[PDB]
């Protein structure tokens, strides 16, 4: 027997509505995330601020993520990064909402570290991961994307993009990159080691 601990956590009401209810496009996970926090920020049920955009990528932008639908199987997908929202419940019980995961949505947050994220210790160091978590209230005021990332050289999409008019600011109509980019030099929030994310969000 051991004491895995969450009062907060055990009646836990999800942020989202159900998984197949959100807005979704394949390859757009930085959008699909986008548009989750704009979703809790216009219902009133929690604080924009008790959430978090966390972009996963490295230096080469090759990240294994477990668990993911477009591969659904043991193996891994290798993303050149990958975007979930992190609610952390006023009690401190952490949960990850990821559209493009096989496991529970919401899922606890351990329990996405432990079967879908996985330890970089045994991880070849060019795979290994860095999380950029930005404030979901930070997320909405700053991010932008013109999606011309996902055209090719002719101008035709590599994936359908989302069925609604592109995410600008008063201020840029394209800043993906300072979001994709693990250089803590670079961009909003903080940028974390596997064990630093773990360790702050974890039970």
């Amino acid at each position: 027997q051991a004491m895995e601990g969450g009062p907060a956590a055990v009646h836990y009401q999800p942020a989202s509505p159900p998984r197949d209810a959100c807005v979704y496009s394949s390859c757009y996970s930085e959008e699909n995330v986008w548009k989750l926090c704009e979703y809790i920020k216009n219902h009133d049920q929690y604080p924009l601020e008790e959430c978090y955009a966390v972009f996963i990528s490295n230096e080469r932008k090759m990240i294994p993520i477990w668990k993911q639908q477009a591969r659904p199987g043991d193996g891994p997908v290798i993303w050149d990064y990958h975007v979930v929202l992190l609610h952390v419940s006023s009690g401190g019980q952490s949960f990850i909402y990821d559209l493009d995961t096989v496991l529970p949505f919401p899922c606890l947050f351990d329990t996405y570290v432990e079967d879908a994220i996985k330890s970089d210790d045994d991880i070849h160091p060019q795979f290994r991961r860095k999380f950029r978590v930005i404030c979901a209230d930070s997320y909405l005021k700053n991010f932008a994307s013109d999606r011309s990332h996902m055209k090719d050289s002719s101008g035709n999409w590599r994936e359908p993009p989302p069925p609604y008019p592109c995410i600008e600011t008063g201020d840029s109509k394209m800043n993906l990159n300072d979001f994709i980019s693990m250089d803590p030099k670079v961009g909003w929030g903080a940028v974390y080691t596997l064990s630093e994310f773990t360790h702050r969000f974890g039970s």
